């Protein structure tokens, strides 16, 4: 089945320098990675490639960088003259292949991955006669570019001086061994990492400074076996060796194993028949896409999980998020389950227990970013581990699809409890007025207050910086408006945790933009988030909330309401299963009763307003910020009634609103604060255009979103191209933007390859 998918994704490249970037920071080719590997590989591009993989690409524990162009690329002499082939090279789901065509010789090269940090190249050589045999490689010496041009002169060497690479010879092949660096924002190493090269036949070695060549001698066909193994620790360096021994003794099980796995993930993920060949195509590209972003154990992180990207800047190594996390192994359990579920596994592996040394107020709290490097905190050096806030919850959600597929009643009871402990701390920590509705908000933090817990913050105003704390400074500073800005790091770490950072309805709007909302009648006060501490019973200080209910929020804790009522029923938990589908009933009767507005007929968030409606809402739906894509999270959750749901629906297909070029982004036509290039504020993002999708069919109008999924199928660009996969698009143009192998992308074009496209 492989065999039908060659360079579904273009991984050609010869990198010049460690960061090779792309314009927004990206490393800018797409190289092979498998089975959680640390290590990644390129295809060859023409005569100065060919004969070898170029673009050893390494994820020195958080971040990817590149080793080398050229390194262990084969050439062939016979009789003191070199062959002269013609090139052949190709990627398929699961490996790269080369074949190197002359008359008298010909080589096919296999790259497979055989274990979590190695990869094995088969190389296949036919000949009548006699061969001398020659492989060379360079370190890269040059530091960054950008659109392959330079950024500067800076070279690696001279940027990190304790890196101290080395090539050294083996009794088997040769090394490159690291010095430590510990380069928080972009190269990490251990002192004691290493990439290695075995082979399985004698080889002599010439090493000059950062480059080397290696030679044999071989009397006819042959097919040899070389292992290339980054490990980045003294006891990863020692524990390998055994497996390359038994990789070299039995390499055609390696290979078999790989090959096998790889028709496993098809067979498994392409089960949509009515889906053309270029849609499946579409699907084969976030297989491959996902798969890549997988990382086996590293570091802190104790178990298989999926990053953003490993091509990303900030989405590399073993960073996960919780919210990637959901989407990923929701998509994940249709073609690799065991790695979906190790993903869930990742993300609550560090889930707050009593007694945490740093923060005993969080118990259940699901940190928003986890990497191999633990921050100060919690002992390591690492920069970018935070617990400064979480992420939307679709845990459940995310577990009960596993389910769905697997029908494994263990994987239930597993993380049903963890679920749960999560459940109870968003109802402790994120809500401020007590009504069982949460609010998007952050954590006590270093960052977010004193040592005595009082909030910090800068007020701005021209060029003075003004730091402040305390709930009462606050308070007493909004009032008089005085400031060009009020900068609260607490609520930064909000707009992180609501996944959406410069949404309309959190309050984002541009200069232009609310002069002419203000000329048009409204205030500029109107678009002002208020900001609230959140303290128990005792005193002690919980964390932060925005003082405002958002409705995608309600929706996901309805969402965890309901699947946690499934999942205690599965488990014979009938008491907590009513208790859940209670609180499920009481949320879809909030979100109705206080966030539907009568009038425009569209769901909104509603501010916590100094005091409740008469009703018991927060407050009224916030109509003036405009319309977003929260307005189907009821929808899409299940929390809507049917008449809100028609209303909604109305709404989304109307081509003044989101029934746009590429239909259903992050703000309707309508929203005051509306720009095609913003993320959130008009970019059209692949989940909630999906869970738009879902949301209609769940009430009656599959029939519609199946046009919608066609129109985003013609109109989205790059689809159907060899371009790798990214973050979301213009939706006037379809012009696309972002990381490239987006995992959050590939998870729900795989969804909409599953659910909604098809042969018109
Ligand atoms: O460093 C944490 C930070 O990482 C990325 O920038 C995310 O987009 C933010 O929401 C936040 O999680
Ligand atoms: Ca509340």
């Amino acid at each position: 089945n492989a065999d039908n998918y060659k360079n579904v994704i273009n991984r050609t490249g010869a990198p010049q320098y460690m960061k090779d970037y792309d314009y927004d920071d990206h490393q800018r080719f797409n190289p092979f990675f498998d089975l959680g590997a640390w290590h990644g590989h390129l295809l060859p591009d023409g005569p100065n490639t060919m004969g070898g993989f170029p673009g050893v690409a390494l994820l020195t524990e958080e971040y990817i960088n590149f080793m080398a162009s050229n390194f262990d690329r084969l050439t062939v002499w016979q009789d003191g003259k070199k062959v002269d082939f013609t090139l052949e090279a190709y990627s398929i789901p699961g490996a790269l292949v080369q074949k190197l065509t002359a008359k008298d010789v010909q080589v096919e090269m296999t790259l497979r991955f055989a274990t979590p940090r190695t990869s094995l190249l088969e190389t296949k050589i036919t000949s009548n006669k006699p061969l001398d045999l020659v492989w060379d490689g360079e370190l890269l010496e040059k530091l960054e570019a950008k659109e392959g041009k330079p950024l500067s002169d800076k070279t690696i060497a001279g940027e990190y001086p304790d890196y101290q690479r080395k090539i050294s010879a083996t009794r088997d092949g040769l090394k490159v061994t690291f010095g430590k660096v510990r380069a928080t924002w972009d190269l990490l190493t251990s002192g004691e990492s290493e990439y290695q090269v075995h082979k399985s036949l004698p080889v002599q070695t010439e090493i000059n400074g950062n480059r080397f060549t290696s030679k044999a001698h071989i009397n006819g066909s042959t097919t040899l076996y070389t292992t290339y193994s980054h490990l980045l620790t003294a006891q990863e360096v020692s524990k390998e060796q055994m497996q390359i021994r038994d990789i070299l003794a039995r390499p055609a099980f390696y290979l078999t194993a790989s090959q096998q796995r790889w028709e496993e993930y098809l067979k498994k993920g392409l089960t949509n028949p009515d889906a053309t060949p270029e849609q499946t195509r579409v699907a084969v590209k976030a297989i491959e896409t996902l798969n890549g972003n997988w990382r086996s154990p590293g570091g802190a992180v104790k178990f298989n999980t999926v990053t953003p990207s490993v091509t990303g800047r900030w989405f590399s190594g073993n960073q996960t998020w919780p919210w990637d996390t959901w989407k990923q192994a929701f998509a994940m359990a249709h073609f690799n389950p065991d790695i979906a579920k190790e993903n869930i596994r990742a993300v609550f592996s560090w889930q707050i227990q009593p007694g945490d040394s740093v923060r005993p107020q969080d118990v259940g709290f699901v940190p928003d970013l986890i990497a191999w490097n633990l921050s100060p905190e919690r002992g390591g050096d690492g920069g970018n581990w935070n617990e400064r806030n979480t992420k939307p919850s679709l845990a459940a959600w995310s577990v009960m699809e596993v389910y769905n597929v697997t029908q494994d009643k263990t994987w239930v009871a597993e993380m049903y409890p963890k679920l749960v402990a999560y459940h109870d701390w968003w109802l402790r920590n994120r809500d401020h007025n007590g009504n069982g509705v949460p609010e998007y908000g952050a954590t006590r933090d270093k960052a977010h207050n004193t040592e005595s817990g009082e909030m910090l913050f800068t007020v701005k105003k021209g060029d003075k910086e003004e730091t402040q704390s305390g709930l009462n400074n606050y308070a007493r500073v909004v009032e008089k408006g005085q400031y060009d800005s009020l900068e609260i790091p607490a609520q930064v770490a909000a707009s992180w945790e609501s996944g959406r950072d410069d949404a309309a309805v959190f309050g984002f709007i541009d200069k232009e933009q609310l002069d002419k909302y203000v000329a048009n009648g409204g205030k500029r006060s109107d678009w002002t988030v208020k900001f609230a501490e959140n303290r128990s019973q005792d005193g002690t200080l919980l964390g932060y909330s925005l003082l405002q209910e958002s409705v995608d929020q309600a929706s996901y804790m309805y969402s965890d309401n309901h699947y946690l009522a499934e999942m205690a029923t599965i488990l014979g938990k009938p008491e907590e299963a009513k208790r859940y589908r209670q609180l499920a009933q009481q949320l879809a009767d909030y979100i109705n009763t206080c966030m539907f507005d009568p009038t425009t007929q569209f769901y909104y968030d509603v501010r916590i307003e100094d005091k409740p409606l008469a009703n018991g809402c927060a407050g009224k739906p916030i109509v003036e910020r405009g319309k977003g894509p929260e307005g189907w999270s009821p929808l899409f959750n299940g929390a809507a009634t049917q008449a809100n749901a028609d209303a909604v629906v109305k709404v989304m297909l109307d081509p003044k609103e989101f029934n746009t070029f590429v239909p259903l982004g992050t703000a309707a036509l309508t929203n005051p604060a509306f720009g095609a290039d913003i993320y959130w504020r008009g970019r059209v993002w692949v989940d909630q255009f999906w869970f738009g999708l879902k949301g209609m069919e769940r009430y009656g109008y599959r029939d519609d979103a199946l046009k919608l999924a066609d129109t985003f199928f013609r109109h989205a660009k790059g689809l159907t191209a060899d371009g790798p996969i990214q973050e979301n698009y213009n939706p006037l143009t379809g012009a696309q933007q972002g990381a490239p192998n987006f995992s959050w992308s590939a998870a729900h074009l795989y969804m909409l390859y599953n659910d909604f496209f098809r042969k018109q």
